C-alpha cells in the first residue's frame, strides 16, 4: 500500500513526487505517456523563479532549484534551453507595418533571477529521473479506468488489469485528468471569462524579430526581442516567439511558435491545416510574415478548441485535484507554472502532516482549495483585461505597468520572506506569506487590489460596450500619473515609457525612494 | 510526387533525407512515432566516427560530422551524452568473483576519434531537425497500410486514408518494416548462425564497476571501466554498462543497461517481469549485483522474442530495403551504425544518379545488396563466434584480438582516404575503398580474411562439439604467436596482454615498423614517420 499516488509525471507531478519521496513517504506516479515527451509552458517569469527556490529550500529538494536560474539549467538539466532576458510586446494591424510607439518592453530584474525559455521534453524528463531516484515507483504508458475511494484508501485501476492501492491520491495531470471527469469536478459551463482556443508546434529556421523591423534608432528597445519571450498583439489574439537558440553556441536550433485566438471572435475553419490555418493568420502581419519565413514546424501541428476549464472543488478525503487538472487560462504571462509552484508549496506540508497523523479531515486542506480557484480567478482577470485591451494600445499600456509592476514588489516580498528563513534558519518567514489577505494575488497589498479592481472593472464594462477602449485608458492613464507606489525610478509610473529596463543604477534609488515612503509596504518590501 | 518517400525517422532515414534534400531532390519522411523518442544503438567505434567525416564531406552535410565526435556531439547536438574511450570485457561465473585476469580491454587510439555513448533521442532529434531544415517534408505518427509499385512510381497508403507518390521509395525502419511485410521480404527461417534475445532499460544511478571490484593494482586497467561500454560476459550472454554520466559535470545522469541471452540456453520466463528476469541474471554475479545495487530503472522495460533477422534480396525497381530494415544481429560491437554509415554512403550517389537520369534498372543498386547481405554475414560470424568464446576465456581472447587489430588497421584505411580526398579534394579516394573483394568486411585485406575465416570455423567447430575450446584456442594462440602483421607495439599478438592501451609512442613505432614491412598493405596503411605522426 503506497502512501501517494500521483496521476501525472510532468512538472507539478514529478516536483511533489521528489518532496514526498525525499521525505520517506511510498510514492506511486502513474502517466498515460512516457518521457521523453513534449510539452507547453516553455517560457518562465521572477514569482515561479523565487516560489522554485522557497520550495527547494523549504522541503530540502536541490533538484527544483537548478529550474530556478537559466545558468543551473545549462549546467544541471541540459544544453538545450533558451535565455529570456525580457517580456516583448509589438502590436500588429491586417496589411501594416508594426508602428513602433505600439511595443512594450519588461526587461526582468536580476533581483529576481535569470529567467529560462524551457525546453520540456528536457527539465520534464529531468525532474522524473529524480522523483525515482528519491524512491518513487513509475508505471509509463498506464491509463487509468477507475479510480475508486473508501474508508482505508483509494484503488486504481488501469486498462492493463492492475490496480495501485493508496492512502492518497493527488491527480497532477491535465485537461483530461481522469480524476476531474470521473468524480464530475468540472465547472460546466465554466465560470472563467477568458476565451481562447490554440494553435502550436516547434520549427527550425525562425529569425529574430530585431532583424525584419525597420524601427528608428531611438525606439528600438535596450536588450533584444529575440533575447526573451516575443508577444505579436493583434484584435483578441497574440502569437508567441519562445526561441532555445538565442544565446551564443546553443545546442537547440528549436523556436516554439504558437497564436491564441478568442475563439468567439475567430471561428473554427475545419476546411484548413491547423499549419493552413497558422500561416493564414501568419500573412495579416508583414513583419510576422518575414521573420518567419525560413521556418519549417519539426512536429505534428495542435489545434485546440477553447482551451480554458474550471473546477467545483479541488480537494476531498485523500484526494487532490491539483493546478492543471483543476483549471486553466492561457500560455499568456506564463501563469500556469507559477500556478502550480505555489500549490505545491501549500499542499506539500499539509499532505505529509496528513499521512504522519493518519488523519484525513478535508477541513485540513480547506486553504488549497481556497488558493487553488484564487489562483485561477485572477489569472482569468489578468488574461482576460489584457485580450480586451488588445483592440487600443494607450488601454494595454496601463495593463502592461499594472501587471509588470507587480513581479518586483510581489518578487522581493517572497525573497524577503526566504532570506529572513536562510538567516534564521526558521521557517516561521515563509509560512507568514501563506497569511495575505487575498489569495491567489500575486502582490496581495490592498493599493495593488484596489487597482487591479479598476482596471478589470474597465475592461470588463469596454468588452459589455457600456465604455469605449479610449474612455477607459483616458481614466487609467489618470490613475498611474495620480500613482505614489508604482516604481518611479523604473518608469512603471510614466505611460510615455514603454521600454520598462531596471539597471543597478535604477534599482539602488527605487531602494533609497522607498527608505523615506508613506506606505508601510513600501518600506518593509523595498527599503 | 516527391522523388524519394523514407519510411523511418531515425539517423538512417534522416541522414539519407539530408544528403538528398540538400542536393535538391523533393523528400518525404514517414514515421509511425514523434521526436522525441528513446532508441538503442548508444555506442559507437572507431568505424562509425571515420565514416560519418566520409558521408559528411563527400556530400555535403556538416551536421553528420557532428555525430563523429564525443566534443562536436556536446558541442551541437546536446549536453546529455557520455564519452567512450575504450571497450571493457569482464567475465563472470554463478556465485564466484571476477577472475581479473579473465578481463579485456581496448582503449580507443586518439587517430580514429574521440567515441561517444549516444543519448539517441537527442541523436534522433538533432539530425530530424537537420533534414526539414534542408527541406524535407514529414509526417509523424504515421501508420504505413499499403505500398504499391507502378512502372511510374510509388504509391504510400497511411492509415489516416491519405497517400504520397513518389518517384522512388526507401525503407530505413526496423523489424516491423511495411516494405519487407508487403513484399515478403524477410526470410523464414533466418540464415543467421547468432542467437540472442534481450532485456534492456534507462536506469538512474548505476555505480562505476570500478569502484565495486578489490581488483590487484597491476591488473587494474590503463583506463577507468566506466569511461568506456563495460561488457559483463558470462556463459552464452553479455550485459552492457553504458553511462550517459562518465565525465565530469555531464548533464545527464542516466545509465543505459540490458542482457543479451541465447534463447536456446535461457528460454523464456514468462513466469517473470521482464525486471524481475532481469534482476534475476544481476544476482548471478555478486560483482555486478554490488554495480547495479542502488540502480532504479526510469523507463518500462523491453523483454524480446529473438533479435536477429534477415532479408533473402534489399533492392529492387524503385524501392530500397535499407540498414535495420534488412536485417540485425546484436548491439554487441555497435555494428549496427557503422552497417547503416556504410549503407548511406554506398546508396546516396548510386540513388541520386538514378533519379536525375530517371532510370531506376536493379543493375545500378546490385553492389548495395552485395554489401547490406555482406555487412550482415560477416557481424554474424564476428558475434555467434564471440558467443560461442564466452564459455572459455582463453578462446574469446583470440576472438578480441582479431578483432580489435583489425579497428585499428580498418580505421586508418578509410582514414587515408578521406585525408587523401581533402588534400587534393578528389573523391576519387574514398570510392576507392569500395574495390575490395570482402564487401562488408570490417578489414577487407587477404591475410586478415583468412585469420577471420580459420576464427569461424574453430568456433562454430566448438559450437557443433567436433572440438573443445581448449583445442580451439590452443590452434588459435599458436597462429596469433606465428603472425606478423597483429601490430605488435600494441600488444595484439601477445595473448598474454589483455589491456590493449595505444598511446603516441606506440603508435609512432607502429609507424616505424610497418615502414619497410614484407607485406605492401602494411606499408600502405600504416607505414610514415614520426615527423608525420607529430601533426595527429
Ligand atoms: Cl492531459
Amino acid at each position: 500500500p503506497y502512501d501517494v499516488v500521483i496521476i501525472g509525471s510532468g512538472l507539478s507531478g514529478t516536483m511533489l513526487g521528489s518532496i514526498l519521496a525525499k521525505h520517506g513517504f511510498r510514492i506511486m506516479l502513474l502517466d498515460g505517456a512516457h518521457h521523453p515527451r513534449f510539452a507547453v509552458g516553455e517560457s518562465t517569469i521572477g514569482q515561479t523563479l523565487v516560489v522554485l527556490r522557497l520550495i527547494s529550500d523549504r522541503y530540502g529538494v536541490p533538484e527544483i532549484a537548478n529550474l530556478a536560474s537559466f545558468q543551473d539549467v545549462l549546467a544541471n538539466v541540459s544544453s538545450s534551453h533558451g535565455q529570456k532576458s525580457n517580456f516583448g510586446f509589438m502590436f500588429h494591424r491586417d496589411g501594416e507595418e508594426p508602428d513602433p510607439n505600439e511595443t512594450s518592453q519588461f526587461r526582468i530584474p536580476s533581483i529576481v533571477g535569470n529567467a529560462a525559455h524551457f525546453f520540456r521534453q528536457d527539465t520534464d524528463s529531468y525532474m522524473f529521473h529524480a522523483a525515482v531516484r528519491y524512491g518513487c515507483d513509475a508505471r509509463q504508458y498506464y491509463r487509468v479506468e477507475n479510480i475508486e475511494f473508501d474508508d482505508g484508501g483509494v484503488t486504481v485501476s488501469g486498462a492493463d488489469g492492475s490496480t495501485v492501492r493508496a492512502r492518497y491520491l493527488v491527480d497532477a495531470s491535465g485537461f483530461r485528468s481522469p480524476l476531474a471527469r470521473q468524480l464530475g469536478l468540472r465547472e460546466e459551463p465554466s465560470r472563467l471569462k477568458h476565451h481562447a482556443r490554440s494553435i502550436f508546434t516547434h520549427m527550425v529556421g525562425v529569425d529574430a524579430i530585431d532583424d525584419h523591423v525597420d524601427t528608428p534608432a531611438e525606439l528600438r528597445p535596450p536588450v533584444p526581442w529575440n533575447d526573451g519571450t516575443m508577444h505579436h498583439i493583434f484584435e483578441r489574439g497574440w502569437m508567441w516567439i519562445i526561441p532555445f537558440n538565442n544565446h551564443p553556441g546553443a545546442t537547440n536550433p528549436l523556436c516554439s511558435v504558437g497564436i491564441q485566438l478568442d475563439e468567439r471572435r475567430y471561428p473554427a475553419r475545419p476546411d484548413l491545416t491547423p499549419e493552413e490555418e497558422f500561416w493564414s493568420h501568419v500573412d495579416r502581419f508583414p513583419a510576422v510574415q518575414r521573420q518567419l519565413k525560413g521556418a519549417r514546424s519539426v512536429r505534428e501541428w495542435v489545434r485546440t478548441d477553447r482551451m480554458q476549464y474550471s473546477s467545483s472543488r479541488t480537494v476531498g478525503e485523500r484526494w487532490c485535484l491539483m493546478s492543471h487538472a483543476a483549471g486553466f487560462i492561457d500560455p499568456l504571462f506564463s501563469r500556469g507554472l507559477s500556478n502550480t509552484c505555489e500549490i505545491i508549496n501549500a499542499l506539500s506540508w499539509r499532505l505529509m502532516a496528513a499521512l504522519r497523523e493518519d488523519d484525513f479531515a478535508v477541513e485540513r486542506f480547506a486553504y488549497v482549495e481556497e488558493l487553488e480557484q484564487g489562483l485561477l480567478d485572477w489569472n482569468d482577470k489578468l488574461v482576460n483585461n489584457s485580450f480586451i485591451s488588445f483592440s487600443h494600445y494607450p488601454l494595454w499600456n496601463s495593463v502592461f505597468r499594472i501587471w509588470a509592476s507587480a513581479s518586483v514588489i510581489g518578487g522581493k516580498r517572497i525573497l524577503n520572506a526566504l532570506t529572513r528563513t536562510k538567516e534564521t534558519g526558521d521557517d516561521s518567514h515563509c509560512q507568514a506569506l501563506d497569511d495575505n489577505p487575498y489569495p491567489g494575488l500575486w502582490c496581495p497589498l490592498d493599493f495593488y487590489k484596489e487597482a487591479f479592481d479598476e482596471l478589470t472593472e474597465l475592461c470588463e464594462a469596454v468588452d459589455a460596450g457600456h465604455t469605449t477602449a479610449e474612455e477607459a485608458a483616458r481614466v487609467l492613464e489618470q490613475r498611474v500619473r495620480e500613482s505614489d507606489w508604482m516604481l518611479p525610478a523604473l518608469g512603471f509610473n510614466d505611460p510615455d515609457t514603454h521600454h520598462i529596463n531596471p539597471t543597478a543604477d535604477k534599482m539602488i534609488r527605487i531602494a533609497e525612494w522607498a527608505t523615506g515612503h508613506h506606505r508601510p509596504e513600501i518600506r518593509e518590501l523595498l527599503a
